[PDB]
DNA sequence: CCCCCCCCCC
DNA sequence: CCCCCCCCC
């Protein structure tokens, strides 16, 4: 099962080679600072290891503070996320979540907690190689990214989008799996 | 049993391909936020049915690791409640994803309904955010702004109608009863 | 034993198909839920019988992970009580779904009746919300507003009558007793 | 041993069939509730014997997960006590159902007797509500509003008589001792 | 060992039949309750002997899960003590039943004797109520009001006399010592 | 080892029969209660010897689950102490019986003697009450009022004399040493 | 190893026979209680050697489950200390007996010496009372008043003399060392 | 699985030799301390990639045993935060090294960013110091003063340029998917 | 390994015989207690060597279950410390003996030395009292007053001198290294 | 895996011989203590490399059992911090050594840097002292005063130069990667 | 592995013989202890080397069960610190010895140095006293007063000189690496 | 009510 | 939107 599977030579070789790849400009985004968006990291991990080849859990989440300054809330929240592969290999790291200025205590806490968990997951997956987000920390890679042409955001083709719940091929394979 | 079943090549490959699909406009809904901005989301029951179809009714599981009420404040007769929950989804092979949901209830005068609303919302949100990590088909694509742009350019479709003619009308499931009798 | 048996292909397919079924109007009832509007729901005993038919009396299980009384407040002689419960349903293959229920009692003068109402409602609500996660047939469809529109357009049927002629009248079960004697 | 035995096809089907039965009027009793209304219920010993017949003396089990005294109040010499209990019933195959019972005692001048009544009543109620989840035959049908009306239309029968001629009069059980000696 | 032995068909059926037996008048005793009314009961030693005969000296077991002193109050020189106990009986196959006993001592001037009486009574009562759940032969029939009337209609027999001629008079048990020597 | 050995048919039946025996007058002792009534009991060493002969020196065991000093009060220079103990007896097949003992010391001026008396008495009483549950031969019959009447009508026998001619006089046990040397 | 070895028939019967023996006057010692009455007891080392001979140096074991200092009081320069200990003896077959010992120290000016005396006495007394439960040969007979009377009528023998001619004078044990070298 | 793999002779020897290598100037960075002096270090991503190449992406793992915030102080509008972390790295053969990292933030006006900086720095520092213990190739050589001197004498090379032509541009990994499909 | 080995017949009997031996005057020492009385004891190292020869350096073991400082008092400039320790000796067959030692230091002005003395003495005393329980050869006879009288009648011998000519002078143990190399 | 491997004769003998070697002056360093004196020590990275060469990168491991900050004092604006750490080193055969390290930081005005220095120094010192216990080669000889005098009499060598020509300049390890590919 | 290996006859006998050896004057040193006179002791590194030679680098292990700082007191600028530690030594066969060490620092002005001295001394002292229990060769004889007298009569030899010609000069151990390479 | 407990016991 | 008044008395 999970945590018991040992990587075969072919799969080990494919993943080890693939994880060295640096990410193209399609993955990187910027704010006012470069970063990779959460769903992109999720999709990267799902493609690298399979939907059932990686796992993550929240070891502990701790609210550092909730302060009130003339009607505005300032909240800091840390989270400890541990990623595990289907072979037992694991990486655990710290994420943080901040919410300053909001008037809603509850919305501030929601933003801070969710942000902390997502950040922790990104930083835990980072430790597997450049393909999962390590290259973003290399300043030479950032410069080589700035010299690249700023391409416009690609468009998504919703023609083959999932339109009904049923997955007939999946149901067939699962019925044949028993 | 559960957590021990190992995925066969056919089911693994089918699921891996199927999870890449982004969701059509049938799944996505929208509300208005505190900044007057549009926020998309998938309704709970849609995600539950999506997961039941992707993994089988017995191929996925979820549990509440911890639910914690952050605060209960009383402002001139109105209750403001924040509740977080940690939901862990597991597949029949032991693979798991755990995330946090939050639940908010501001303005209500009934403390009990505020707490109920916050707790249930927190748990459902945590389940959705935990299931997100399995792929676009279970809700990962909703975070892609390009997917959102491609969704607005689409015609606002009218609510589909449900045909309740073959709806279940009595408890017994005879084919199910036979299949189970033959299992003992 | 329980939690160890793996579903056979025939029973898996039967149950997966049956769980997709939406519920007819015989199951749906209405009360005034949280929010003060008319809200549809499935009665507890109906969900119990639904689950017993879907999985068998020994094919599903549930337990109360934790029940916590959030508060008991007294406002000029009336009691206001909120109670949450965490109920986890498990199938005979180890598959599980856990959710939160809440129980409310505001205004009553009897503390004991208020607490009893809140605790029992919390447990039953948690069980229903945990069973929701297996498919439409166990209560997931009730959350689809399109399903509600398709339910209102249906002819309002009168409550069916129960024929108590073949009702159980003595304790002994000879058919069961024989199979059990031969099972040892 | 217990929790390990798997139900055989014959015993499973027999029990699944028997549990669908609604109960005849011999089981149901009634009192006058709060608002000058009628409320039906099944007495504890009836449910105990029903379970012993359905599963065998060694085919079902129950335990008290937790009992918590909610309150003990003193108003001018009278004690008012509320007690909840969490009872978990388990079958010989590991299947389980857990629910909450409550126990109330208002008016008594003895704190000890109030607590005794409340605790025992809570536990018995919890056992009844836990056994309810196995099917109609163990008490689920009592929740059906149509079933109660269909029960009122039957002629109210007078208490059947019990013939104590074959009552056990001395301790020794020779057939049991013989089979048990043959068990070694 | 204990909790592992599985009941053989003959012993299962013998015990299942024997537990249906209602108890004769030799077992029932009576005291007066608070409202000056008759309350029936089975004495502790009677239940112990019944259980030893039904299952064997090594076929049933009981343990005190938890005992909690609810209160010890002093009212003008008299002590009033209430004590609850949770007793769990288990059979040699792992089957179990757990229930609550209570112990009361009101009026005594000695705290120590009040506590002793309350604790011991709680434990014994809990054992009786746990054994009750196996069937009429172990004490369930005492709860049937119809069974009680048929007991009043019976002639109250004078206390049976005990023939102490075959009483054990010295420690050695040669047949037992021999059977055990042959076990090594 | 202990707790695993399963009783052989011969030893089971021998012990089951022997435990039914009531005790002769050699075992019973008496003290006086204040109301002019007589209270019977079996002395500690007598119960220990009874158990050693019934089960063997290595066929029964007991342990102190918990001992709790309820109170130690000082009233005008005199100490009044109540102590409870929970003793669990276990047989070599895993069968067990657990009960409560109490120990009392009122009036003594030495706190140390009060505590020692109460603790030791509690433990011994708990052992007696736990062993009682195995049958009449180990002390259950002492609670039967008819057995008490049949005991009082018997001629008061003079204290038996002990023949110390074959008493153990030196440490070495040669037969035991030889049997154990062959056991390695 | 220890706790797993099962007693062989020869050793079981030999030990069972030997444990029935009462002790001669060589073992019994006496002091005067605080009320001028005669109190018998067995010295610690005598009981230790008794157990070593009955079961072997490696056939019995004991451990201190818990030691609790009940009180340490200071009255005009003198310390009064009560300490209880719970000692559990176990045989190589898993059989066990647990009892309580007490240790007292009144009058001493040194708190440390008082505590040392009380703790050591509590533990030794607990070991004696735990070993008592194995039979008369290990100290059970000391509680029989008839044995005490038969002890008084026996001639009080003068303290035996110890022959230190065959005493161990150097550390080395050549026979033991040889038997052990052949054991590897 | 992980923690079970034993290093093969070829892989052990390869890694043992490779870890002896000291690092070239491409890895080392430097800053100025609070007292105007040069401090060398290895950046986090370099250590992560070094370890991934030395042991494989699945041949090393690390976990946070505990993170403890030492202090958060507010001095006239500036926050000073010290946080320690204990990081444990493990290899696929069970070999492990655990060390401490620290995180500092002095002067900042935002508490949230101070805490984020201190916690993340503590964890990364602990990871670097834990990996340091495996050899020079993973960072031990940075502590050799002679290695630092021999590094300064080297020509300061210009920052290398990165060729992003072969960068990953889409999610799909066909070779990886193929090998994994062949792994089921 | 340790705790698992079962004693072979030869070594068992050798040790069983050897443990009966009383100790010659070379082992016994004496001090003067507070009442000017002669108190006998065996020095620690002698008991350690006794055990090392009786069971082998690897045939017995001891551990400190708990050490508890009873008090540390400061009375007019001097420290008075009492410390108890619970030492459990175990043999290579799993047999064990646990007892309490005490350590005292009264009068010293340095707290640190008082604590050191009390703790170390408590541990050593506990080890001596635990080893005593195996038989006379390890110190049980020292408690026999008859043994003490038989010790006084012997001539007080002068301290034996130790021959340090064949003393160990370098670390290496060549025969040991050879035997160990041949064990791998 | 780790903790399971048994040392082969060749590797055992090699390591046992190698650990006796004392360290040359290349390893030893010196500082000035509080009395203007010479204190010798081995720098951390040297000890890490020593252990990695003696046992292999995967043949030794260490963990931090506990680190405890003893004190943080503020004396006229400067911080003085003492921190202890407990480091446990384990070999691939399960052999282990645990010792204490300390860390000090006096004079700094930054609390965070003081704590960082003290914690890191404590952990490194504990690792050095734990590895010391394996033999002279890992640092035990540094405690021999004769070793120190014989160290002064040797010619003080110039700091060796480091040859960075073959330093690792890129991440990939082709020999390691190939040896690992052949291991799956 | 460690804790599982059983000693072979040859190695057991060699080690048992070697442990009897008393130590020559090369090992013994003298300082001013808590008795206020010339007190003999074995230096830490000597005991470590003794153990490494007696059992092998991988044949003995020790751990710190607990270290507890008893007190830190400040008297006119000087610190008085007492620290105890519990060290447990174990051999490769599971045999173990656990004892207490103490560490003292009185008079020093630096709190950090006092705590460091006390903790390290406590751990080292505990290790020495735990190793004492294995025989004279590891330090038991140092307590023998006759051994001390026989040590004074020996010629006081001058500090031995160490031959550092074959001192270890580089990290690599080629023979060790070869023996390990062939072990995989 | 009473008995348990008060007075006695150490 | 609930909460209040209703319901339990």
């Amino acid at each position: 099962c999970f945590g018991q599977c040992q990587y075969t030579a072919e799969e080990y070789q494919a993943i080890q080679k693939a994880l060295r790849q640096r990410l193209g400009p399609e993955y990187i985004s910027s704010r006012m600072v470069c970063y990779i968006e959460g769903h992109r990291v999720i999709n990267l991990a799902n493609e690298m290891f399979g939907y059932n080849g990686w796992a993550h859990s929240i070891t502990q989440q701790n609210v550092d503070f909730v302060d009130l300054n003339n009607g505005k809330f300032y909240v800091g929240v840390c989270a400890f996320v541990r990623v595990q592969l289907k072979d037992g290999s694991y990486h655990e790291d710290v994420g943080y979540g901040v919410s300053e200025g909001l008037k809603s205590k509850a919305l501030s806490l929601e933003k801070a907690r969710k942000e902390a968990v997502t950040d922790g997951l990104k930083r835990a997956l980072r430790s597997f190689g450049n393909a999962l987000g390590n290259c973003i920390l290399d300043k030479d890679y950032l410069r080589s990214l700035n010299k690249l042409p700023r391409q416009l955001p690609l468009e998504v083709d919703l023609t083959k989008a999932k339109r009904q719940d049923l997955e007939p091929s999946v149901e067939e394979a699962r019925y044949n799996s028993c």
